């Protein structure tokens, strides 16, 4: 079974958790990859209930398993805070234009 499924791409906690240190270690070395700047502010604008506090960041968790370093992002994103803390994972799947809708 996944541990957060993002339309059709299933992940498991360790996916996550793989995926958010590599977003964390740039964000806190003040590096980004690929062109849309990863990691970068998530400014949740469609008001996820996170449990843990902002400011969030969104870092791309990849369906090949590996650890995203440039190219294409594909839809699914991890969201982590400055305690490097993970708010949620979340998707482009099944939302319309660039909005997000949570991995369930
Ligand atoms: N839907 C959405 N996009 C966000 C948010 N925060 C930052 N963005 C960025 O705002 C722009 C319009 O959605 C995009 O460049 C998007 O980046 P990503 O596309 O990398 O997620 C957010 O909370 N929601
Ligand atoms: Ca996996």
């Amino acid at each position: 079974a996944c541990d957060y499924t993002c339309g059709s791409n299933c992940y498991s906690s360790s996916d996550s958790s793989t995926a958010q240190a590599a977003g964390y270690k740039l964000h806190e070395d003040g590096e980004t990859v690929g062109s849309n700047s990863y990691p970068h502010k998530y400014n949740n604008y469609e008001g996820f209930d996170f449990s843990v506090s902002s400011p969030y960041y969104e870092w791309p968790i990849l369906s090949s398993g590996d650890v995203y370093s440039g190219g294409s992002p594909g839809a699914d994103r991890v969201v982590f805070n400055e305690n490097n803390q993970l708010a949620g994972v979340i998707t482009h799947t099944g939302a319309s234009g660039n909005n997000f809708v949570e991995c369930t």
